[PDB]
């Protein structure tokens, strides 16, 4: 099938790992001869032990008793361990190498799915492949060998009693399987036939509302009295015929052991018989009915633990980023236009955005403003190249952003706003999420004071050096946007992004935010989704886009005066 | 608890059959000694058979074997079949009763619970219970009887190791259940504090969109190796826990074994001691295992079926038809006059009917008109009492109806509508539901002629005689009108009420039932759910009902020439 080519795919992962593999498989091995020891010990218990008035062996027999037991449990916890070590470094591995993979592939990905579910593919998935994998090896070693030593010890005790015992038992199951089908087919004809007495006494107890008027109780009773007798002799039938099936089993089973012992009266095996030896035969047999029953069940396990594998591999080497430009920026002038340019959301139809015509020149500022969706997100996405366009073009400095690097693309932009996510780290590291290195802590501290950021974090525990809790439990919506403005004044990028809808506006000392984003474009371009008029007013341009379709263009005076949807907008105070 | 009572309640029902139980419980008896001597079978074999060089005992094992084993299939037979015979009557009777109580109470539990869910109760429910108790009593009488034959086994062979186990059983059970449970509570911990680095993954997972702008991907794939480190660490922890659970309890299992060998070594049992005893005494132990496993479960079986029982017994006793009249009609007059008649459907509010004042003289017909509602339903149900009126009058007569007796008072009424009940009998008894002896099958044929009967079924098979198929297979719905009509023309009721809303208008050959209808209600009164105008028109008095009060009276072109909802509904052919 396909799970033993994946197998030879595993193989590279797990080739260093083979020496708990070998002690794993030594340390189980010495764990099933330990427990067919522990039976073969039988023998001289029943022989030798009590009917002889010696005394030496019933004395010996508990220490090498508890001599067993004490390497059972041992070599039961090095293998388990071993196998522990083992899993835990494959799924390592496998976890590492997935992650790693993840964090390069587009946003497309995540978005079709849940996020509960990829945390799942890597938290269940690989954990469920690797106990899958696992147990089914550890199960075929060690009933193997179980299996391999409870027949090596049965035959060399009595090969004749193993050899009568075997071809016998098959025999037996098939009987016993043919008599338990013939018995389900006739209850199945029983219960199939049960069904018109139930009809009948459906169909009359719907008649009260007509059987009420005539006074037909008497008729109607003794027609009961009828389908009440049909009712219990089919009840009769039907329990009767269930219940001469397990004397019929268990007098098949007990004379094929008839059977047995009248084949041991003979003295082809009578000669070399001994009173122990059938009491370890007989035991072995009764043992081994679980191995081969744990034993027949491996491939159900192996099969769902390399179908997981399969599922992950998928993920695995799905898709990554379409790097093909190969020109880095060292700083982009920013003048930004987007020509004819049409973006389709993939999976989806409608297109939201269709012959967008816009020039963002350096310095200057430009405020999108619509209707709830409008298409702003995805033009903010496609600015910073998040998707990629289907048709129009996007020059940034005159060129193309697909020829260029998407490292030095996404370094030369930033976005801003209040959804932005914090993580489990300092708030100086946070600040310079990556090349932390190249910035010193005084640059820090000045653009977190310069961003109106000090006024809380310095009256905050353990001072600019706190570790930001899980998922903001220590910062609020403010702080995140002050946060966020700290972060965007470290790293100098031209280009920024200023998502404000989202925003609540019940934040009180606002006034300190108005005046650090005042201080934070100057000599940079921004392209701000207006929704609060303070970004609204001063924009040097305003493009309304209404249903991701532009509409009208000028400044705040020119659009007031044409009284469209802007003054509409203007009215509902932009949602 | 309240389960004893409803036994010894149910008790005298059982008692007649005292027989079967006694049978049934010789036979499980006799059963359980033929498994306990079977067991005992074991200590000849292994003392005086395959050691020895005397043969006469291992070749008349087998035909001892096959004894006990045809004794064993024939007693559980028998046991098998008495106690389903018992359970069979029982089920009879019960269900008998609480039918023919059933079919005495009134509808009010037919329309609040589904018809569908009541044979719930008397075809699973009479089975649970029964099947239940019987499965107790068995599982009591069977396994008590095989422990104390056990028991009394292992007394009789050997009762110094049989104490010695049965002392040493129970604290082995104390310590696996305390180890266990320890085990299981450190488990939990891991649980709890394997949460917190479990969700430590998902917090990045969901910074694509952040991690991808600022280039953190280094940094991210070091916090991903911190946090996989640490997973794989704490999976570690959990999983040799889970491996240091099980070898304790082995452990602990056969140091109790060693143990009992070890005591068993003394002098002061040995003595008497042979290898057949301990064989027997410890697979005593092996087999005694499982009847007190399964004779600790019998409470929750029975307090089942007696629950069970007790909702079967709340069913069995309620409310009844309220027979107060002790008076007789010989036939009524036709004269039926309603008088502030106010009527609220029980487990309900709002009421349907109030203040509804009419007089219906004899030989005079009345067509009610109005919406889908409009109470007729639940006048056709009050007139021939289906229920009780709460505020109000009926003067059938110029007398009450309550005056008068339940019985006398339906067969005074006639019901004629679309969905008449048909049934699993014969055309010739289903024109009279009852008194089939009371009338002549000449009287039969010509009420079937003269109601247009005999048109369709002389052309089918069988003639009059012709059972009629389950919920009408072979009747048709103008061949159900035919047939309710014969039933109603054989029984000359005075009093006649039909249905035609519910009526489709679409089948052909309506001239004969027209004609049937028009020679039906010939001297005497019908009242008519006016649906068909043909009933309509000729009305000698036409009655509107909206919401359940009369609002409009008189003839049809009275009330054409009123143009009130009358007109309304006639353009709308009264729906």
């Amino acid at each position: 099938l396909s799970t033993w080519q994946t197998f030879r795919r595993l193989w590279p992962t797990i080739a260093p790992f083979k020496a708990g593999l070998i002690v794993a498989g030594v340390a189980l091995i010495l764990n099933a001869a330990s427990d067919t020891f522990m039976l073969s010990l039988l023998k001289p218990l029943l022989d030798d032990g009590f009917g002889k008035t010696d005394r030496s062996v019933l004395v010996w027999m508990p220490l090498v008793v508890i001599g067993l037991m004490i390497l059972r449990g041992i070599t039961s916890y090095v293998s388990s361990y071993c196998i522990s070590w083992v899993s835990g470094k494959v799924v390592m591995t496998m976890r590492r190498r997935l992650f790693g993979h993840m964090m390069g592939m587009p946003v497309s990905f995540f978005d079709k799915q849940s996020t509960g579910t990829l945390l799942s593919r890597i938290t269940y998935d690989s954990e469920q492949v690797a106990s899958s994998s696992s147990g089914a090896l550890i199960t075929v070693v060690r009933e193997g060998a179980s299996i391999i030593g409870l027949f090596i010890m049965m035959f060399y005790y009595s090969w004749q009693l193993s050899i009568i015992l075997i071809v016998l038992a098959p025999i037996v199951s098939i009987a016993i399987r043919v008599v338990s089908k013939r018995f389900r087919n006739i209850s199945k004809n029983m219960q199939n036939t049960m069904g018109q007495v139930t009809t009948s006494a459906e169909q009359m107890l719907k008649g009260h509302k007509e059987v009420l008027i005539f006074g037909g109780q008497e008729v109607e009773t003794k027609r009961f009295d009828k389908v009440s007798n049909r009712m219990r002799l089919q009840g009769m039938k039907m329990v009767s015929a269930s219940s001469i099936s397990d004397p019929i089993i268990q007098l098949i089973a007990s004379l094929a052991l008839a059977f047995v012992l009248y084949a041991a009266s003979f003295p082809s095996v009578m000669d070399s018989l001994t009173a122990g030896t059938i009491t370890v035969v007989f035991s072995s047999m009764i043992a081994l009915m679980r191995p081969l029953k744990s034993l027949t069940n491996v491939n159900a396990q192996f099969q769902r633990g390399m179908a997981a594998c399969q599922t992950l591999f998928t993920i695995l080497d799905s898709e990554q980023e379409k790097d093909e430009g190969k020109r880095v920026i060292e700083r982009a002038t920013g003048d930004v236009e987007f020509r004819n340019v049409t973006f389709t959301y993939p999976g989806r139809d409608v297109p939201a955005l269709r012959n967008i015509n816009l020039k963002i020149p350096a310095g200057k500022t430009v405020a999108l403003v619509g209707r709830s969706g409008s298409g702003k997100s995805t033009i903010a996405s496609l600015i910073t190249r998040f998707y990629d366009i289907d048709e129009g073009e996007i020059l940034m400095d005159g060129h193309d952003l697909r020829e260029y690097t998407l490292a030095s693309l996404r370094n030369q932009v930033a976005l801003v706003s209040q959804n932005v996510h914090l993580f489990n780290d300092t708030v100086a590291n946070n600040i310079a999420y990556a090349r932390t290195e190249q910035y010193s802590r005084e640059q820090i501290e000045e653009a977190a004071r310069m961003a109106y950021a000090m006024d809380f974090i310095n009256k905050m525990d353990n001072g600019l050096d706190t570790v930001i809790g899980e998922n903001g439990v220590l910062l609020s919506g403010g702080q995140r946007q002050r946060i966020a403005i700290a972060r965007a004044l470290l790293r100098d990028s031209p280009i920024l992004i200023l998502d404000e809808a989202t925003s609540a506006l019940d934040t009180e000392s606002e006034r300190a935010i108005q005046a650090a984003l005042d201080e934070l474009q100057k000599n940079r371009t921004s392209l701000v989704i207006a929704h609060r008029l303070s970004t609204i007013e001063k924009a040097d341009e305003i493009v309304v886009v209404e249903d991701g379709v532009i509409v009208e263009r000028g400044t705040h005076n020119d659009l007031l005066e044409h009284r469209g949807v802007y003054a509409q907008l203007h009215k509902m105070q932009f949602g």
